[PDB]
């Protein structure tokens, strides 16, 4: 088998001329030439079978991506693994080779307002499809937004996704968690398990802010710091928004803080389009029940050049509603990947 940086990367003979391109969660990512389709592709190596939770993340993503089909979601082109469960130690997922991601881009490139608008449109167009399937991505952030050379955008990684469950979203103070820290909604730290669609809209709002200035808007240094950053910009929550928090520990924490004023968006972002900031404000709303939903966001004036609901498709087959041991999960991953065998 071909080796990359000392490790086995066993994808041939269809995929040749390998180059290391980065690191996944359970393995490395390489580019490779696809000798059938005569294009280069991205390949992620996954080694999950020793841990029930790794198997869970892997199965979840495979099951979601094999049902989804959307221009702004990166699909699975091929899955490579051994012919038998006994011999299967790794799984390789083959996907379109993109040019870069938004994390890398924002490290050195100023975006024009036209690029910001088109990127945000494509993020929300993909998210409309995801939420229409009753699925939550739960880890939206710049490094999960891939771009090709003509700035078409695709959402990566459904390993933390879940089926939405709003009736079972409530929990205690300081419990959860959901998402990468900088992109976590305030309610995660207060009273939410991250089981409603509003969790993803908060993350998109954080991404929009970061496109406006090339810096994360809420860069908390640790779990606890994240709420300090959010409230330092949004200011103190209103009485009405506090009353919506029935958990006493969470509500009394907020009541214990000195008053903080809101920082105006046009002071934080003085070169931004005013329609962009109006949409930013509606995505970064403290109360998740008042936060804008994905279809309202697509219809916002900032996106008027692109909005077209008949060209913003939804899922045909939403996901209707599982933790069990790794041996059954390995079996389930073997079965879910069978369609790609010769
Ligand atoms: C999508 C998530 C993602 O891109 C980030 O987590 C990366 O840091 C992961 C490693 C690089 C992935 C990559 C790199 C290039 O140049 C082109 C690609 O198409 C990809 C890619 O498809 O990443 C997928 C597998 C994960």
């Amino acid at each position: 088998p071909e080796m990359v940086r000392g490790q086995v990367f066993d994808v041939g003979p269809r995929y040749t001329n390998l180059s290391y391109i980065g690191e996944g969660a359970y393995g490395m990512v390489c580019s490779a030439y696809d000798n059938l389709n005569k294009v280069r592709v991205a390949i992620k190596k996954i080694s999950p079978f020793e841990h029930q939770t790794y198997c869970q993340r892997t199965l979840r993503e495979i099951k979601i991506l094999l049902r989804f089909r959307h221009e702004n979601i990166i699909g699975i082109n091929d899955i490579i693994r051994a012919p038998t469960i006994e011999q299967m130690k790794d799984v390789y997922i083959v996907q379109d080779l993109m040019e870069t991601d938004l994390y890398k881009l924002l490290k050195t490139q100023h975006l024009s307002n036209d690029h910001i608008c088109y990127f945000l449109y494509q993020i929300l167009r993909g998210l409309k499809y995801i939420h229409s399937a009753n699925v939550l991505h739960r880890d939206l952030k710049p490094s999960n937004l891939l771009l090709n050379t003509t700035c078409d955008l695709k959402i990566c990684d459904f390993g933390l996704a879940r089926v939405a469950d709003p009736d079972h979203d409530h929990t205690g103070f300081l419990t959860e968690y959901v998402a990468t820290r900088w992109y976590r909604a305030p309610e995660i730290m207060l009273n939410s398990k991250g089981y409603t669609k509003s969790i993803d809209i908060w993350s998109v709002g954080c991404i929009l802010a970061e496109m406006l200035s090339n810096r994360p808007i809420f860069p908390g240094k640790h779990y606890l710091d994240q709420l300090n950053h959010i409230l330092g910009i949004l200011g103190s929550p209103s009485q009405e928004d506090l009353n919506c928090i029935i958990n006493l520990k969470a509500r009394n924490y907020l009541l214990s803080l000195p008053h903080k004023n809101k920082v105006p968006w046009n002071r934080l972002f003085p070169n931004a389009d005013s329609k962009a900031l109006d949409l930013l404000d509606k995505m970064l709303t403290f109360n998740p029940h008042k936060r804008i939903e994905v279809e309202q966001a697509l219809a916002h004036p900032y996106l008027e050049q692109y909005y077209d609901p008949s060209d913003e498709p939804i899922a045909e087959a939403p996901f209707k509603f599982d933790d069990l041991p790794k041996e059954k999960l390995k079996e389930l991953i073997f079965e879910e990947t069978a369609r790609f065998q010769p």
